[PDB]
């Protein structure tokens, strides 16, 4: 599924990622339209060290899920890979929440430190009533 933009902030509000660990829902925002252009069917592989980024938020098989294929991989949200392309997000969100919820936070993601780090921001959940 393509979330449309308001869409998607409300369904991550219902999900309890406003303030989540410090981070605005903005912030959330700006980090899953970056990965993926709010689709949760989203997959990435990297050929460099066989792992793949999965959904919304495009978390990597190396770390946060099990997808079998990727070597000395862990699983730290304890998921199948397959529980982040579902049109429902909360086992993303379950998930997302878990890799903030170590010390880089929100900076865990490449792409939110390159264009949401520091940025203004606002605009990706302006009139969406949140």
């Amino acid at each position: 599924k393509v979330f449309e933009r308001c869409e998607l902030a409300r369904t991550l509000k219902r999900l309890g990622m406003d303030g989540y660990r410090g981070i605005s829902l903005a912030n959330w925002m700006c980090l899953a339209k970056w990965e993926s252009g709010y689709n949760t069917r989203a997959t990435n592989y990297n050929a460099g060290d066989r792992s793949t980024d999965y959904g919304i938020f495009q978390i990597n098989s190396r770390y946060w899920c099990n997808d079998g294929k990727t070597p000395g991989a862990r699983n730290a949200c304890h998921l199948s890979c397959s529980a982040l392309l579902q049109d429902n997000i909360a086992d993303a969100v379950a998930c997302a929440k878990r890799v903030v919820r170590d010390p880089q936070g929100i900076r865990a993601w490449v792409a939110w430190r390159n264009r949401c780090q520091n940025r203004d921001v606002r605009q990706y959940v302006q009139g969406c009533g949140v």
